[PDB]
């Protein structure tokens, strides 16, 4: 038998910190957790202990090392059925990727109202704060193909599937409160140009490119989410800590057929944090899986992503109330205006068990409505009702992709719909067609009404005429740029002005350059100047004097389009790297697990090889990771316990380990002979705000860092890092 | 509610004669009707009665009956998600239909055999009497697509699918014992010949045209096999009474490792019946879906098609004791050299639910085999292995195929492959590669042994160089044809004649007409001399003087190759044409109608209208069909009751449904004054063999009817139809 | 017009050094470069400057910014077929990737023999030193989506599709002798276990996982290519810079009959090189498109590939 | 996109214009046209804008939809003069 005699081969199925085993399938790691949708599938979930080795067709094999050939040296025969069934399967594993946001990450979970909201809409699953909805989210980026890194700097989606009792709901989001452009026509236009260039397929989960820069010169409309992309929300540290927005403007209704307009939001319990831009960009290089470990290994601690979903709420009578349109994507709604009702809270708390059986098989839409909820005249939503059906056909192998089990309603689904490739379902309805007789026309339609209604259009007056016409409301692309612009805080301004000036550095044309430079000039010239002066452009005199767009409806700004502006830092489920000596401080480091295990943050233990050292006091360290294999990129914070500090103390890994933090602005903790490092970062003997020192690792060093680690990055260390060469 | 108050819209659930009640899926018909495999299909099965009308997202549809538009004349929204739903999945129903055999029917049945094989094969579903497998078969023409007519002039396939415990054993097999052509590598010249032409795409269902004669001229080797298609076997009655081969011989190897050759055989136990050309061609017309409907009606009626399931066994030291080589396909092993072993009984006793579902995606290949069967070198078989797996990832769309419920084994599978389109198993499995140790290298292979072991292939020895070579033991094409020929009766030899010179007529290149003639002069010099003087064609002196090919095995005949010389008839499920009058004698039909039971034959009583007749007694008579509306072609004989024949007598229709059944061999029946068209048909006074008369439908009318009914057709009428103008 | 007054966005249709310009398609950089190959897919190359824009049935649009509503703020109408054709085209634009090698790099070529081979083989394409076969040539690494990285460690792959006069070769090899496994029914064992695992899919372009080195410790026939892998020849510095392997014995048969064992090799004209392990690594993530973008920087200079 | 297996139906031979068709549609499944154009987008710079819109007019015009009068509810319902 394969499996070691001690069984350490199996993850134990009870919740685990990130590293302490391996990882497995959800139904494997956490069998009792459990929603409608998880049981439901028990249909198709297939085990393997103590089963034979078999094709297909149910014939168990003996021989699954050797192909059937004449002599033990002879040519391998056409009659070896069990070879070609074998090699046939793998010969076509793969499917075509998404068109877009074809890398992503997935988790079951379930989703529950806070109260009620009848009065409002009559969608059955926000009824009642007993309505428990399971859900299946995918988090992805947007650019690259599925083999693309996670930590690129690109907007970020962010999907739900709602298993409702009345049908599929599909919330299909952004990590952005806007898109890029304002009409479906475009949208291969603007995908094209983001997209790898066509001669060559470079680069790959890159803006950073000539195309992408001459569209954006070319059209302003892309400003505004231009300026989320370029800044820190382009590389969030984690989908856990990001922002979820449903893109455009919606609407409720009621049992009384009243229409409410709506926006999405999804707020992070676990709050907003970013990367900076250098160590996401390492960090596709030392971890492309950066993101989707983080999700999987999250949820196999128990660490389970929480959101709150949150609607803005605009009356019907309101719809001309802002001084921009409520149906342009390229706006925004300012919750200084028109502020986020929490409505309930989604908590992701299982792993698929099979990646490409669940996440790369399932297909959201946001056409997937229910009653109790209806579209609006956004024509960019408008359009993605066209797109995210047809594209499945090729995608999913045809029109039956709703009978993929992850894609499959809980709720009931009848009608006359037959055959297509690859059909499960057997129907027995005499009839396909209605109005039948010779099944009494079943299944038969329902009238709308205030619950397990059919589904009505809310009935909106249309006027105008036949036109291929962008409304002249749309026609204003520079006031949300600059709201944004001017929201932000002064570190996350100096990154915008970073992401800008690498990305045009990389443009080979310069007048695409100069041409964004303009439009920067169009939003605050403090901005453009900045840019201007990274790329040795130098702001002509018009430029100098464009006046700037109007406030937004008389705010000129507002601090919750920033990350970090109010503080929103949670710890738990964050990981701090420690680096071991030969001869570790045994108290230093029995304090250190103590106070992070009580706010529930973890630990990887870090040394110059694998296997174990030994404490002071006999104690016997295991080592997860080398410095070179764990890099401080991966981690939110480093201590450094006291002991035998000269094994390490010219170590080039060790001392780099700390530079490297120090650059990314993380929180560092030096405990007794430890301190010998301040010397690495240049850190004057008195300290400096973002380093904690003491003697030993008592009561009071846990606490300092476990405050600035709610505060995520030390800002007031940047004017230090520019000397530093790491 | 739109069914009838009366519930006439739905028909009984229990046994129905053909036409009694409307047809309807197999699961609402007998619900009753159980096996293992119609169990495990009801995971998929979707009802439809009291059910709400849903999108495939489980939506609940308001109005199905409208577009949403702005205004009520006003253009279609591309907000429609309905419309656009319901349209798209319309819009790809359609898959790609087989290459050949794509015009099936289908039914569900069980297998049992009637004493345990285990001396001679390890196959777990021969091992035990008690041991019942069920059976999914399908019936075929080859060359038409699935839209071409039944009664046409061709092969037949005849393939089942047994779910057994140790996998899927798939026996697909036509129905003649041979194949046209030795080497696989020709199948697409051979059928593309066949073919409807590929400049215009004609002709459909007929061999008929030059290409396919161009074909059988310029390869000998065809011609056994084309002798089997140009008799009445090219056109069965019915699937019920056509026999069934395996085509090739296979391997039987027993626990002990014998290996035992083995031809496949199916007995119809109906009988064996065939049309004749001139109403099997007008059938294509009348009734182009025939031999479906029966099926279909008989499995409802009860008269559940069965077979006997049998073999032919060589013995390994005996492979080289024939004239002919045991591995040529386009030779028989002729019953009175190696008779045929009883081995079990199949039923075919339920039809299907959704015929796209079940019959259109169900994927039979002969590779699928089970441990204690094997295959042989015959070198058409070898070809064979690799196109049925190839061919599906069209058709069906991939790899996953063996997961479409009808192809799924009822026996366990599990392994190590994952993933491609429509995938449906959701593996559990940490490992998707053996050997592994991290799920202790579960599934496992299994050992070969006597029951419940992995497969392994006999050791076959193999010696020779690499070649393409056809056997010179391959080499000889006449003697078979001439085994054949000399085995039919003077009226299937008739037949014979009669379908080579109706099928050359249409060969519009007099030289290939030629050519096949000199071929035919080759096997026997009586066919060819008969076929040349319906085409107008001489032979000549050389021609005249080719010596017949040799005996085989000093055989001079072999009247297992008959259909008709040793009577095997079965009157059970044949129908009878009852042809009404305004005033018809009771007696007479209650004598008739009570006969016809009593022997499980069927009856439809046919008149000049619809409704209803009233007979002498006030017994209101239902009428079936209208003379024209269900033509002689439909039925096996013709009874005329007595009653006012005048209201009928000048009826052009009912003279002709006469002369049409009389033209075609069928029995008819005469009572009392229905004797008066004897005129019609030129039947002398004192009568004729074939033609039932008497004053009365008592006494032993029909008696003498169902006797003619037990011969099939009046063979001796065959001289005198021969100036009937019908 | 949006183009640049001075000119400045078309590139230099010469040879010009990595850098100097943006790069362009082939036959735009380099018209004057020809092979028979090039020359026939003359019938499928489209162009672009001074043609109106249309649709894929040949009707020209007359406004590629917006859809069809009714009124300038109304809902998209069904009957903008311009609009769905357009949308189609892009819903529908992937297809599946190879199932390995999916991530590679490709260049028009040609091939020469140095003299007349007849004496050991009839093929054409190496009959006489004046016969020119025009080539095309993929470079992969074999793990990896077609959108992971170039500078991985893994095994590389190195396919040449020579056009002959008497059919198409494919010469597909890799950058190592040998292969880890012995037989080809242990494919899908062997690939699935270096391939991201299936639970999460990870890890992207890399055999340090758990389920690669199960398998290996299991089947120690996969040792030998191991030891490459783990060797600096599992990092190249270029595709430029690394052996290339036929991988089998295969065949060469004369006129006379005479079968020969042959073992295929390609010789770097410019030479073996390497990366070191932190540098390929860290190059993952600062451009990884680096051995994509070198090779075509490389022909655009002049600086073309060459292999014996 | 089923019965003919993606997008590029209109390279099938018998289903290509003979009029002239230019656009930035790229690839799909059997995709026969090796486009040279460096753009992919428009609005471009980088192939200034080419190919190119062009206003509808009397003759070789840009298509544009007659501008027909819109008036009415979102509804599904047959019109009453249908009937
Ligand atoms: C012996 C009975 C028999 C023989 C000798 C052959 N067919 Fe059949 N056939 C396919 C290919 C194929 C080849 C390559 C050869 C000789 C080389 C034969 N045939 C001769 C196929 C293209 O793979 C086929 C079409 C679609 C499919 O799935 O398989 C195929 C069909 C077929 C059927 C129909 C089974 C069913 O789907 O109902 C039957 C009964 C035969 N063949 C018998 C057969
Ligand atoms: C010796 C060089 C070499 C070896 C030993 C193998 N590959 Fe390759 N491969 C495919 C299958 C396959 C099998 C079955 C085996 C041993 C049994 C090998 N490989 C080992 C493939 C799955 O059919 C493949 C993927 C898509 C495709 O069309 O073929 C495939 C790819 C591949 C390439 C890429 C070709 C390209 O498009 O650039 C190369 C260079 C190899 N293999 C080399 C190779
Ligand atoms: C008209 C085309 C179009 C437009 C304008 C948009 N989308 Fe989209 N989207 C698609 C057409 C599409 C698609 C091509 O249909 C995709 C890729 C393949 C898929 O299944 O749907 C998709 C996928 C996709 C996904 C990934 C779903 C998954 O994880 O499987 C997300 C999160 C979004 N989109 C979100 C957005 C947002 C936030 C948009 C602007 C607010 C947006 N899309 C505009
Ligand atoms: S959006
Ligand atoms: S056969
Ligand atoms: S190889």
């Amino acid at each position: 038998s394969l499996a070691p005699e001690d069984g350490s081969h199996r993850p134990a199925a009870e919740p685990t910190p990130p590293g302490a085993q391996p990882t497995a399938p959800g139904s494997l790691k956490a069998p009792d957790t459990r929603n409608e949708k998880l049981n439901s599938l028990e249909d198709v979930r297939k085990g393997s202990e103590n089963y034979a080795l078999t094709t297909n067709q149910g014939v168990r094999i003996a021989d699954d090392q050797n192909s059937l050939r004449a002599g033990s040296r002879g040519p391998t025969l056409l009659e070896d059925f069990i070879l070609r069934e074998k090699i046939t399967h793998f010969d076509h594993e793969r499917i075509p990727e998404r068109i877009v946001h074809a890398r992503g990450s997935a988790a079951h979970g379930y989703f529950q109202p806070y109260k009620s909201l009848s009065d409002i809409t009559k969608a059955d699953f926000l009824s009642d704060p007993n309505k428990i909805t399971p859900v299946f989210v995918r988090f992805s980026t947007v650019q690259g193909g599925a083999g693309s890194a996670d930590t690129v700097r690109d907007i970020r989606g962010f999907a739900t599937k709602f298993y409702t009792e009345e049908g599929i709901f599909d919330l299909v989001g952004n990590n952005t409160p806007i898109f890029f452009i304002q009409d479906a026509h475009k949208f291969p236009d603007f995908v094209h140009a983001v997209k790898p260039e066509p001669h060559w397929a470079i680069p790959q989960g890159q803006s950073a490119h000539d195309t992408f820069w001459d569209y954006v010169s070319l059209q302003p409309e892309t400003l505004h989410n231009v300026m989320w992309a370029m800044s820190d929300r382009g590389i969030p540290r984690s989908y856990r800590t990001m922002e979820g927005f449903g893109c455009h403007t919606f609407r409720l209704i009621n049992a009384e057929g009243k229409a409410t307009f709506v926006r999405f939001h999804w707020k992070p319990l676990a709050g907003k944090a970013s990367l900076v831009w250098d160590e996401a960009q390492k960090l596709t290089g030392r971890d492309p899986d950066f993101h989707r470990r983080e999700l999987w290994e999250a949820i196999e601690a128990g660490d389970f992503p929480e959101y709150e979903l949150g609607f803005q709420l605009i009356p019907e009578e309101d719809e001309f109330k802002f001084d921009f349109d409520l149906l342009d994507p390229t706006k925004l709604i300012p919750e200084e205006l028109v502020p986020v009702q929490r409505v309930g809270k989604m908590v992701l708390n299982r792993n698929p068990d099979n990646f490409f059986a669940e996440n790369e098989q399932a297909a959201f839409h946001p056409g997937h409505i229910v009653p109790g909820l209806d579209f609006t005249n956004d024509p960019l939503l408008q359009g993605r009702l066209f797109s995210y059906t047809d594209t499945q056909i090729s995608r999913l192998g045809g029109p039956n992709f709703h009978e993929i089990p992850i894609n499959r309603p809980t709720a009931p689904y009848h009608n006359f719909q037959r055959d297509g490739m690859h059909r499960m379902g057997i129907d027995t309805n005499p009839a396909n067609y209605e109005p039948n007789s010779i099944n009494d026309n079943w299944p038969r339609e329902t009238p709308p009404g205030p619950k397990r209604g059919g589904f009505e259009s809310y009935q909106e007056r249309v006027e105008g005429n036949k036109v291929r016409e962008r409304s002249p409301s749309f026609g204003e692309y520079y006031s949300h740029p600059r709201l944004f612009w001017l929201s932000q805080t002064p570190f996350e301004q100096r990154h915008i002005v970073d992401g800008f000036s690498f990305e045009l550095s990389k443009v080979v044309r310069p007048y695409i350059r100069e041409r964004v430079v303009d439009q920067l000039a169009h939003i605050d010239l403090t901005l453009a100047q900045a840019v201007a002066k990274n790329l040795g452009i130098e702001l002509t005199d018009d430029q100098l004097n464009i006046t700037p767009p109007p406030d937004v409806n008389g705010l000129k700004k507002d601090p919750s389009l920033s990350l970090y502006a109010i503080p929103d830092g949670d710890v738990k489920g964050r990981v701090v790297a420690i680096l071991l000596n030969d001869e570790v401080r045994s108290a230093d480091l029995l304090a250190i697990l103590k106070a992070l295990k009580a706010k529930g943050v973890h630990a990887k233990l870090l040394y110059s090889r694998m296997g174990e050292v030994t404490a002071d006091d006999g104690t016997v360290l295991p080592i997860a990771a080398t410095f070179a294999g764990a890099p401080s990129l991966t981690v939110d914070a480093v201590i450094v316990p006291a002991g035998n500090i000269a094994d390490i103390a010219d170590n080039g890994d060790a001392n780099y380990y700390l530079m490297e933090a120090y650059k990314h602005l993380k929180p560092i903790a030096l405990a007794g002979d430890a301190r010998k490092f301040k010397a690495t970062i240049k850190i004057a003997d008195q300290g400096e705000e973002g380093i904690v020192e003491a003697d030993s690792a008592d009561g009071s060093f846990m606490d300092e860092l476990l405050t600035l680690m709610a505060a995520h990055r030390v800002w007031s260390r940047i004017p230090k890092i520019d000397k530093i060469p790491a």
